């Protein structure tokens, strides 16, 4: 699969701005990005459920615009298409295989194997009445399966990602593709999801693709600060800050508090020019005890959380307006109130401009 | 608050098994469970929307059964109590103490308290008509706060978890509690929910409490099975073991793996006897990098997550029915199908007897 400046809109109003993507076989890509930001719409066009204005549509290798959705190779698993009652589940699933004019032989073969994958072989001869919702759903998938496609497509489950229905969706889907390693797509809002099952991952916002790749590569690389706060919580730290210097490929950026300390951090340096207002990132995660000398940071604590495995910590710092949030292993017992002191990893740093881009890290990582 | 050998019950059903529980001044309480546990019914019950067939129900220090409910000191909030079209936010607060004979003056003052608190002074004068989701649900909370309850009694969100409204409704409670630190309950049927909000939580279970505690005390110290995998997420990891000795206050148990290696476990040891068959839970945080000696867990990577601040693995031990789960910090790079080995400390590690009932565990963790 490959999109080529792929645009759709309605009138004037455009919901999908030519988008650019190359799908390479085997991969498992998942469309992210808030409700309404044009993921199912960008899903329903490559199923061809709706039109594409203007651009490229490639399948296999040919253009696939023009060519009716069912010969197209692609298959959709249609999560509102009530099962046949009366019928059993091996019936359901080959229906579809019987309007088109197959066979016993291949209906009564490719039933059986999609039944293996799925573990319904022991379930075929059913009714649906007699089935469980965690079974149905899978009867769906199976539907789509037996008509042998080349790409799987998958839309956002109707659940709420603890809804116990949508973690067994969660894991049939990535049982499935590590098994069958075929070409999928699947489409959620949750963050979360995304960086669990994605080969490949497509950020969509207002319509455009935000970002493209590897989860790891979202995670230490977020090419704007969209990206950046929308993969991984809680949310990356943002502090203000202004260049005071630039040596090749470097950027020194001053900081906030009192003292306004400096710091070299390893970031593109293209073009930032002396005395710029930027925005400086930084996880949770990647802050520091504050036992390591160089940059500290220190306020006074507003909320401290236990969650066992964890410690989540919020503090104040005097001059800067919103709370700071803290991340460490175990415990740390600390009280609110309490003035507490931080480190800041220049190396972990993030440096963003006014139009929100990141300018570039130098550092390198696992990934 | 105070509960003593409360229990409900609708013939012979019986929905509420004698309930203890001791709600110290200014707590903020949590009662969790899974679906149909009983959660909201007991909460109804000390609200006074549901009466109780035996036990007692004290409140400040009084029997509140036989007390009407509005003079019980409690103040429930009504997710369902639709607002009054046609009148100001103001109207609607102080609805309730219209009918009840309240001077213009308390009104138009306890108005102007609960009004700051909850920020809505602003919008006092405003019709429903014109009031944003967020903020109608926060005159719900106005409306209960003018009766200035000295409990504050809240139930589970119709919302989802992720879904906006209910983070609204999250961040509000613990506003609200760090602010009045009035003594609150409040319920929910997510596990993190409560390790985030809670003073003190309480575990239900098909009608029972199946334990109480501050957070940390059900994480380190769960009192048995049903605790243990119902706090924490991913799931804590049980392993089959046989007992084949006994110290004082020392268990020696036999690992499944071919050649069963034997672990001594700071644990209870009360009764146990040599031969029994066992549950040995760990969680996949405490699982160690295997560097370190001792006890040794291999097998092979079913699955690998990156999700950034941390990594999830799965791993097929040969002679255990379940993948065993890892969790480490930054990286770990593996691949699928390869051999993975883990370190298994005993100072971590739980012990559960055939009725689930944890017996154990002497070691002290910092809380």
């Amino acid at each position: 699969v490959q999109l080529q400046n792929v645009t759709k809109a309605w009138g004037e109003v455009v919901v999908s701005k030519d988008i650019n993507l190359d799908i390479h076989e085997g991969e498992f890509v998942v469309f992210v990005g808030p409700s309404g930001c044009g993921k199912s719409t960008l899903l329903r066009m490559i199923a061809g459920l709706e039109t594409i204005t203007s651009g490229d549509l490639f399948i296999g290798e040919k253009r696939m615009n023009d060519t009716p959705p069912a010969e197209r190779g692609v298959g959709m698993v249609f999560q509102s298409y009530a099962l046949y009652p009366h019928l059993s589940v091996a019936e359901n699933m080959s229906f579809g295989l019987k309007l088109a004019g197959a066979k016993k032989e291949v209906i009564n073969q490719r039933v059986n194997q999609v039944a293996e994958v799925l573990q319904l072989a022991h379930l075929l001869d059913r009714k649906p009445k007699a089935l469980s919702g965690g079974q149905r759903q899978r009867v769906a998938i199976g539907r789509t399966l037996v008509a042998e496609p080349s790409v799987f497509l998958l839309d956002e489950p109707l659940s709420n990602l603890d809804a116990a229905l949508r973690v067994q969706m969660r894991i049939e889907i990535s049982r499935l593709h590590k098994r069958l390693g075929r070409t999928m797509i699947y489409v959620t809002h949750d963050q979360v999801e995304a960086m669990t099952l994605a080969d490949k991952i497509v950020v969509l916002d207002a319509g455009r693709v935000a970002q493209v790749g590897k989860p790891l590569e979202l995670y230490h690389y977020p090419a704007d600060r969209f990206v950046a706060g929308f993969i991984g919580s809680p949310k990356m730290n943002f502090l203000p800050v202004k260049v005071t210097a630039t040596a090749i490929d470097q950027v020194q950026v001053e900081l906030p508090m009192p003292n306004r300390q400096q710091v070299w951090l390893p970031v593109e340096s293209r073009d930032v020019q002396v005395g710029a207002n930027m925005s400086l990132g930084i996880r949770p995660e990647h802050l520091l005890p504050s036992d390591i000398a160089d940059v500290i940071l220190e306020g006074e604590v507003q909320v401290v959380e236990q969650l066992g495995n964890e410690t989540q910590i919020h503090i104040q710092i005097p001059s800067i307006r919103q709370n700071l949030v803290y991340r460490q292993n175990d415990v740390v017992l600390v009280e609110e109130g309490a003035t507490f002191a931080i480190g800041l990893p220049p190396e972990r740093c993030h440096l963003f401009r006014e139009d929100g881009t990141a300018c570039r890290r130098l550092h390198k990582e696992p990934g």
